[PDB]
């Protein structure tokens, strides 16, 4: 997260770290046994880490649970990044409490202008590289479809939205991939892609979760 702030330990209880020997992506806990992330985060040997603040220190609220299965969206295209969503099932159900909690799926899509909370352990620099270890947060508005399409000609599908600031300075970045965009208590977005981080006229692009609620529920119901 570039241009954000320190969330505070366990203040974002649905935020997970995906670990394969190291943090490589964020995710969102959506029930006791399932996490939503980005398809571009797919890899084998995933351990889901819940209740994290400092990802390099065991602080006492963590639950580490190995993934039993990963399900990338059937129509994920790794070239265009269309349908950038994946589900991860935990080998065992997490113990839900005030610091490890699920986030609600949307019942309706969010509109341009809605303020959202974006979070993660990614790079905090727009040019250099610095990784923070504690969870960072950013409040950002959803941008209009027209401004999003104008920012990225020929690249924005109906399954993507832009959020952030056209002036630059505030954005999600490398390592925030797969993490939450939460607006009014609903998971509306997944950190997906962009051209660099926090660059002028290049806001972050996010997977439009409201398009996938039916798929998420049917998939969970049968797996
Ligand atoms: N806003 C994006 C975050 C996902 C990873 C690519 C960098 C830019
Ligand atoms: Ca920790």
């Amino acid at each position: 997260i570039v241009g954000g702030y320190t969330c505070g330990a366990n203040t974002v209880p649905y935020q997970v770290s995906l670990n394969s020997g190291y943090h490589f992506c964020g995710g969102s806990l959506i029930n006791s046994q399932w996490v939503v992330s980005a398809a571009h985060c797919y890899k084998s040997g995933i351990q889901v880490r819940l209740g994290e603040d400092n990802i390099n220190v065991v602080e006492g609220n963590e639950q580490f649970i190995s993934a039993s299965k990963s399900i990338v969206h059937p129509s994920y295209n790794s070239n265009t990044l269309n349908n950038d969503i994946m589900l991860i099932k935990l080998k065992s159900a997490a113990s839900l409490n005030s610091r490890v909690a699920s986030i609600s799926l949307p019942t309706s899509c969010a509109s341009a202008g809605t303020q959202c909370l974006i979070s993660g352990w990614g790079n905090t620099k727009s040019s250099g590289t610095s990784y923070p270890d504690v969870l960072k947060c950013l409040k950002a508005p959803i941008l209009s479809d027209s401004s999003c399409k104008s920012a990225y000609p020929g690249q924005i599908t109906s399954n993507m939205f832009c959020a952030g600031y056209l002036e630059g300075g505030k954005d999600s970045c490398q390592g925030d991939s797969g993490g939450p965009v939460v607006c009014s208590g609903k998971l509306q977005g997944i950190v997906s892609w962009g051209s660099g981080c926090a660059q002028k006229n290049k806001p972050g692009v996010y997977t439009k979760v409201c398009n996938y609620v039916s798929w998420i529920k049917q998939t969970i119901a049968s797996n």
